[PDB]
């Protein structure tokens, strides 16, 4: 009644780990599907379910009740969608624009008839809003360009792949890594075979990151301008719990690992490598931000308040923290809906006389008219949640 039990939509993409899910929380999958992602939400084309309607649809009728007025004014929906990501394979580089470029791509797919299901649709949302990721199990990602002197180091024994990484060498500068960055994806033909050739000989006589993360990916994408992008972007390997933005104009991608992930429901994506789908170059190097962002800057440093850690989201769209249960009943509350997740080990969720157990994997919905509920058991409770 108050407390929702979720009924969650499994993805079953490619790239998808056949035993992640069915190993860390016992989902069942007796034909061996690849389980790419666990959906806690209400996206139209796959909401969440309560014990069965739509979260969508019970959101929908009382809006002011479910989400609170805040949420109700500001958004008018369910403003975040909850992710469990199995990334099986690594996953395709990807440049989310910022909020201005999106208003336009958003508006120029819209003034040709695109379809927002379509293929070809990469702006679903005429807005720019943050993602974060948190890792739940070893998480290798790529994200953001390294410091100009990194970038030296790690392209000197490729410097022959390609003569732009030359160009690159001499004044490493914004413009000529954009010039690097845009000549890398659009190598055509003999002049890609020559660069891989350069990059698969540097493989066997260079040791230790980037190059093994270069090696998993080259299983994957043999033939691809993207096993470049590690010399380029930084490397990171999270460890459970730890969490990462991706940030405006910063290729990023994820490579391989289990993490949470919240975001805005609807997305814009162009993709910078590690895909065999066409690229518009110029557009993604016009969407681009050449800056390096150091290591220390990738990762989100976390607040902890009691047995609550928030991570803080420089947006109102969506909110996250971690909730360390004890024995001892602690009241989680807040003015908006939240998605409880159950992490690790077991939480028994209370409102009044109602009990919700939550075994590692599994979700409620809450309200905004049942805030607060009390929590206590054992492990972690994650919550995506509005500070508004």
């Amino acid at each position: 009644a108050s407390m929702q039990k979720l009924i969650n939509s499994v993805q079953n993409y490619a790239w998808g780990s056949k035993t992640a899910l069915t190993e860390l929380y016992g989902i069942a999958n007796p034909q061996q599907q690849p389980m790419a992602e666990l959906w806690m939400g209400a996206h139209p084309k796959s909401s969440s379910r309560i014990t069965t309607v739509s979260l969508r649809d019970a959101i929908e009728k009382n809006k002011t009740a479910m989400l609170g007025e805040a949420v109700a004014n500001r958004f008018g929906e369910l403003p975040f969608l909850f992710k469990v990501l199995c990334a099986a394979q690594p996953l395709s580089i990807q440049v989310h624009p910022n909020k201005r470029n999106s208003e336009i791509g958003f508006a120029k797919e819209n003034a040709a008839g695109i379809p927002m299901d379509a293929a070809e649709r990469n702006y679903k949302d005429p807005n720019h809003k943050p993602e974060l990721v948190f890792a739940l199990t070893p998480f290798l990602a790529m994200n953001a360009f390294r410091e100009f002197s990194d970038i030296v180091s790690l392209l000197q024994p490729v410097a022959g792949a390609h003569s732009a990484i030359a160009h690159f060498l001499q004044v490493p500068n914004a413009e000529r890594l954009s010039q690097l960055f845009a000549s890398l994806l659009n190598m055509q033909g003999e002049e890609k075979s020559r660069a891989l050739a350069v990059l698969k000989a540097a493989l066997n006589s260079q040791q230790g990151e980037p190059w093994q993360t270069i090696r998993v990916i080259s299983e994957y994408y043999p033939d691809d301008s993207g096993l470049f992008s590690p010399l380029l972007l930084n490397v990171v390997k999270l460890n459970p719990g730890e969490a990462m933005f991706l940030f405006a104009e910063t290729p990023a991608a994820y490579l391989q690992g289990v993490a949470l992930e919240v975001m805005a429901n609807s997305d814009n994506v162009l993709r910078a490598g590690l895909t065999p789908k066409y690229i518009d170059i110029p557009e993604l190097v016009a969407n681009v931000k050449f800056e390096p962002k150091p290591a220390g800057e990738l990762l989100t440093a976390p607040v902890k308040s009691g047995a609550e850690l928030d991570f803080p989201i420089p947006v109102d769209d969506f909110a996250f923290s971690l909730h360390d249960l004890a024995l001892q009943e602690t009241s989680i509350g807040q003015h908006s809906a939240a998605i409880l997740f159950c992490v690790e080990g077991e939480a028994v969720l209370r409102k009044d006389e109602q009990r919700l157990v939550l075994k590692p994997g599994e979700s409620a919905f809450i309200g905004a008219d049942e805030s607060p509920v009390n929590a206590s058991g054992t492990g972690r409770l994650a919550r995506v949640y509005n500070k508004l």
